[PDB]
């Protein structure tokens, strides 16, 4: 059958013509039999000195590890970067130094809401998370397969998160919660009407596009600095299921994303994303007629170009899920020299996170575990022990800076970009900010009569099942974008009422 | 709508006209703004000393401890046990000691091999785990809606769970795996037979039964022990769902079995279910056909009357889930006097499994979680310290045994009863114990032509998946157990491949 | 004998009449005997079956929990603190509202580089962590017994601490470590002057004062802003050990201070310490002649008298230390209303380090320990879950904020006090900040001639096992702040070696 | 000065030539400058995008792990074990399959009731653990400086520990808890007259001898089996230090054990021991006075000869203290063919506690922590997944067992030395097996008068601060050993008091 199916198949006949291992304890040592427990007689109770019994068990009994908190499910894969085109202009950093250099990647594909045994067919944003192993460190490119996000303040994740999962005394999806979030937050409309459009459930991970979603900062050699929005179109070119198609897939195959992307990758027909760049002079973010730096916005193409860089390339499957994909982890912190967060709140808040969830799921020294180690470079400084330390530790190395011992230095040319910013220190709201004009042109512009029909049907189709008020709260956003939009929406909301 | 879909707006309306409370961080400080951080102008970067952000972003990134091993979807409810007839002939144990008796029960159902976000209806056995909080203690009678299991030593377990999960590099569910198992292990064709019946997809919690499946052991205030089997039989009747309806809900609704049971319980319909104990002499033990200790053989009604004892009654929905359902632990280790272990291979390892697993999941101190709190007793002992220890940790009370301190004391009343055993300690090996007999019985006479066949199309719509040399040795199995059974098995894979 | 030694004894009384506990597992089940493991046979191995054993030793396996990082030993007690003077126009924090108004508070002593086993008696600052359970949540002054601190930039405190503790591969004191950085930092001038004089080791906890050591931020219902500093005085007086002395006692009493302090609260002498501020408006701020954000300054009382605010009392003895004392937590961004920080960063640094410690150290839901529980407030908000989720994780309330469902709300009142901040966002030096003036006044103005000969034999006496070469830096800095000071330990040095 | 000293000074020198690395962040990212957190302004607050900062200082905040419930404080090193006689009538053990053949071995020295930063020369046991890398996988000698014990039962071993610890409430050495455990449990008199008599403070970890203490089953090549003891005697000699000199350097250096082997090594002084074992035939098990797995008990070398084996050598002192010591795990139930355990209750309980403190201690996957790899054995088995997982994880080879895809087979020449056993699983009681008859041949035999002078003085200057209702029943016990024991005890009893 396909590559998938024959996973152990293909292992056995590896091993060709050879006599297996020998089967032995954590510790190494031989197993006689593994089998059969040790009890005292054939109808006898089991005895403590059955240590090959307990040393199995146990560690059974310790398997599993806390899943994501969101971006739960998921599937994984390997490849390379390589750059096609010079923008070094903009960006000084190694992973881009020269036409034709390739760097190693990981990546991760995801949904956001459910658990790790949910379907992979279901509307929900795409992770598309990508990790370069470069000489200056890694640098982790945690983006999405939408431009754009629901909120604009990271204080809201949470609760948005909250919204999106399960009620906490049914543990049922919860409508009412959607919605009563959504509706009271229409800084979301942009991206909810993103997700309930065609692009909702990609045909799989290869046929989506992924975006670092973020404005990002890019720095020269002279020290020069421009705003940057990062972007990977799929070369296999945007496919998505059909509601039905979804719906049948995710119940006839739960783990659809997984096998596409392993079967392909197996058989040969390796993806391939075309990396680009959309550049902003801080000149211009002067002048955007937004914020540039909101999450809920879009730098127009036809103001802010799409510059290529290079190619993204899966070409390696993971040889142990849990070990190279259920382990990985990426931080949006971990940015080489050349390139640099911007004020967007959303990605300050992501800069904390990240990092603060992994030495809780995976634990302090999670950088330790193989797919996450730097590899490409030599980790160097003066952090020490704590729990799982799998390394030498960086044996008998002076741990205190400065020293007059010789231990690693800091190197100068690698220090960040200075701004000066100005106003007060305090919490300024951004609830206000524009929430319907990108949005009216996505719903008018970027749609067709026929995805406008969809689109509304889907929304209604969810929506239905909040408490009328909601509806009402929800339509009168909708309407605010455009009066067909919330009208459309109402007209089904009234049949199914 | 259903009483589940409006959880929060009940909740809203139970506080009438009531103030809100303050939005307070963990520490209780007041909040004055929860919906924007803390930046340096309006576009600027943010703070660290916004505590109030990273205070509740940092619990977020915590909020996922680990899923169970095994058992991982599921529903609970609360209610309790009362004792309809007298049956102190055969045990001492406090929570039979008199007819009338109620005592707090807890309970939990469950699938087996699908993770968190897997659907309730699925071909799977069921869990159904009762906790009494009893005056000696809490028994936890950790059962299934089987009487019976696929394997009959615990050695097995890990490697059975592993077949029954995913393929460890492509994270898919594997049928070679499944298969490979389960032909190589054919002690498995009693348990894999009722599986694949009806009786494999329930339709819901409320419509299958309970079984504590493993031989236990009683004993009386005489010091006299019989062994017996717990039975719980539904009072709602034994009703299943059908492949095409299972498959559509768990498309439709993943969770249909905690709506169902939050909404019957919700409604006022609480389910209930007659509890039952089979009892055997130690003299009727020594002549019984099989293994009266062996997993996969049960006593036969005809020969071994169920004995009436009480009802279990479920009449409280949890108030928050992941505190009182996610969090709930149970150990089969848990058994007050006059309730004892029998030498059942199984019932061994489990003895050590369970806590030892929750230690893992929960954490050192998990039996101080409220819901697994043995509230009905007092914990008087020198255990002391430990992670997360919430209580007094037993104040300055002497921490050592023996003590001229007044601190707690053993009864000799607790004194387990002892059985004579001999014989060498050593391995002994049950792989060729009876596999066929009491499987035969139960294709042949308990079932009928229509539910054979569909027992040999559920099992041949699944085994066609798998290689060929496994579904012959599968098949060879079936045909040892009825020529019928294999040759009709046969027959659907043929037309398959 | 003393109160301490009579502990077990005393609580053998408080139970005169009274029939001992009956003896549990951890869920409650009663012990026949907990003096003998169940064996097949006088003479045989030991059966899976005791649970009794499993469950107690299980728990023996996982007493201890990770020490903190530094102030690994101490003492703990617990009272209340009174208002005696009205500071209302300064802060409006509901602690300080009333004078009069008493606020129950926590209180643990430590010493900072040795770990657990350590004695308490030997030279190292003293910590002195009050914790205030006020009505707006917890407040943590987390201080020591010294206004100063050896750096003013919280990216060098790992260092620090690491060169103060055992080499990475001797595990040894070493006083190349502490010498090299402290000679390369001379920031820690002033706080090595504190540390090294006759208050570097005080004659038990009673006996020092306690400092907030940085500036912080008040503020009054006008909304009006000041700076201030925290001080409190010992009421006892302030005694130190002869160096002979703290060595014999580390010696003969590793527990010195517990000692002390049990046996003070135990037989009526509670100790005391008189509640200060300091007060230096913004427009002082900038007249100020050091920077006033730098830990390594004080403000002269001169220009800056002390301002009477109230009294700490400590009238209670932990019931059990591990709970009460080993597992509490004081986290400097626990402030209420009223009180906020100040730019030191210094202070900022522990805004983040101390909660991010605690949820490794104690776990996720640290503040649910019973210690740690801002128990006169009401917490109320949208996180939840976590691991041992102890408390009712607030119900089936809704999780989402905003909401249409009455969940918590925050109240503006609350919000913080917003400043403009001016100047690039960068790392700004301040290494060569005043490292010296302050030091000077201190050891010719404050200290007499006896007290100079002691601080340099002191220093001299630990400075002589380093090489020649930090031992000329060390000399260096120190005649740089005064040319007597490096001359008097250069001779000394000169002698020992 | 010493090689301890100097250990930075010779790290420096060794990098003679060559740049210092760069610093980086775990991530492996540059870091420009490390001395200075970013800030708003010269004398503004921190901020998130200092991701610098928060990486380094949320590592050190995780650099602690739960020390060892008992022994926490101690040394390491490491070396090799080397065959001298030929032992193979005996046992099969690959470690011992010819006269010079050398396995690696890592050792850990410690005390036992003190806490990590506790000094080391002081009255307590010595930990004397070997572990041995064999090709049969590790092989874990976890003894002692004793050949006995003070209980002889498992589960009053978290009793005995609690005891010679911290009473609860005080956190204080408590000697009425020390002594009312000894003075009821009488076992205890013959490890307690070992502990207080000379050998009770060694002079250092290479003057001190090691056993196995525990009576293990040696099998051989043609399954026969016998009893032994495993003895290692110090090549450096046998020396002590005197109660003064012991007060005094635990005053001057903690560290003093830690110290003394580093040095020895670091100077080529090789510490070594010889290794012997005594041997019981299965009949000469029935023949002995007492019963041969009380652990309190030893073999008489008139009536077994110590038979020489080989060779302890350490020659390799640790390069990072954590990684190597801290971390280093030995497990008794780890034993290659050819050694098993006896019935000795003690080792039976043995079997369990240690792979399961491990597990909370360092973490699931202890056994991949390098210093705890079984390096010289092929580790193939079933086992997958858990925290932490450092390795390839087995791939993705076939995860169950028994399989047709050829993956780890069990190895019938492996199993375990079966014997026949007769009676009831139940507690039986020891307590009153001879407490005496040894105890006196020591202190009439062994020891001289000066010896048993400073023996009872010992205990005296101890015993002297418990209740006298405590003294006098630990002096009842002393006189059944011997009346002189007692009267020579009670007499300076008088004196103390
Ligand atoms: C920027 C530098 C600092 C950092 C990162 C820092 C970090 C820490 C950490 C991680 C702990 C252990 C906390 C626990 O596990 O409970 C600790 C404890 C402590 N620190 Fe700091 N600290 C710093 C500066 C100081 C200063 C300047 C003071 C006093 C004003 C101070 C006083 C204390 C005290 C008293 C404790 C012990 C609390 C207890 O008794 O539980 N620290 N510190
Ligand atoms: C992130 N989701
Ligand atoms: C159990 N499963
Ligand atoms: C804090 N030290
Ligand atoms: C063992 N200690």
């Amino acid at each position: 059958r396909d590559p998938a199916s024959d996973q152990m198949q293909h292992w056995k006949e590896q091993r060709a013509a050879q006599k297996a291992d020998v089967l032995t304890t954590g510790a190494g040592n031989p197993v006689g039999d593994k089998l059969n427990v040790i009890t005292v007689g054939p109808r006898g109770p089991l005895l403590v000195q059955d240590v090959v019994f307990t040393d199995e068990m146990a560690h059974f009994d310790r398997e599993r590890i806390p899943e994501r908190v969101v971006h739960a499910k998921g599937a994984g894969a390997f490849g390379y970067f390589e750059v096609t085109h010079d923008i070094t202009k903009y960006s000084k950093a190694k992973v881009f130094e020269h036409i034709g250099k390739k760097t190693p990647i990981a990546v991760r594909f995801s949904t956001v809401a459910g658990e790790s045994g949910s379907a992979d067919t279901v509307r929900d944003p795409r992770g598309f998370a990508v990790k370069f192993y470069t000489e200056d460190g890694n640098w982790d490119l945690v983006g999405n397969n939408t431009p754009i996000f629901f909120i604009r303040d990271p204080i809201l994740f949470p609760s948005f998160i909250h919204s999106q999962k399960r009620n906490p005394q049914t543990h049922l999806k919860d409508p009412d919660m959607v919605w009563d979030f959504w509706s009271l937050r229409p800084e979301s409309l942009h991206q909810v009407s993103f997700l309930f459009s065609d692009r909702g459930i990609p045909d799989g991970h290869r046929h989506m596009n992924g975006y670092g979603s973020h404005t990002f900062k890019l720095v020269n050699a002279n020290g020069e600095a421009v705003y940057c929005k990062f972007h990977y179109k799929t070369d296999q070119g945007i496919k998505n299921l059909s509601v039905e198609d979804a719906a049948r897939l995710s119940q006839e195959d739960p783990d659809y994303g997984i096998r596409d992307l392993f079967n392909a990758i197996a058989t040969g027909k390796y993806p391939s994303w075309t990396f680009y760049i959309q550049v902003m002079t801080f000149n211009q973010a002067e002048t955007f007629p937004f914020n540039p730096f909101d999450l809920t916005k879009v730098w127009p193409h036809k103001d802010y170009p799409l510059i290529p860089v290079g190619k993204l390339v899966l070409n390696r499957n993971p040889v142990n899920y849990f070990a190279e994909v259920e382990q990985i982890a990426f931080d949006p912190s971990n940015m080489p020299p050349g390139i640099e967060a911007s004020p967007d709140k959303m990605l300050q808040g992501r800069l904390f996170a990240y990092p603060d969830t992994h030495r809780h799921r995976l634990g302090p020294n999670y950088l330790h575990i193989p797919v996450n180690c730097p590899y490409r470079a030599r980790v160097a400084n003066y952090q020490r022990d704590g729990p799982m330390c799998m390394q030498d530790n960086q044996g008998g190395a002076p741990n205190y800076y400065p020293n007059s011992f010789g231990a690693p230095e800091q190197q100068p040319s690698a220090l960040e970009h200075s701004i000066q910013y100005s106003g007060e220190v305090r919490r300024f709201n951004t609830a206000n900010d524009d929430n319907v004009t990108q949005v009216r042109a996505f719903y008018v512009n970027v749609l067709n009569e026929e995805q406008r029909k969809r689109l509304c049907e889907n929304i209604a189709g969810h929506l239905k099942d909040a408490q009328i008020f909601i509806q009402k709260k929800a339509v009168k956003n909708f309407t605010e974008v455009h009066p067909d939009y919330g009208s459309h929406i109402q007209a089904l909301l009234d049949k199914y009422n």
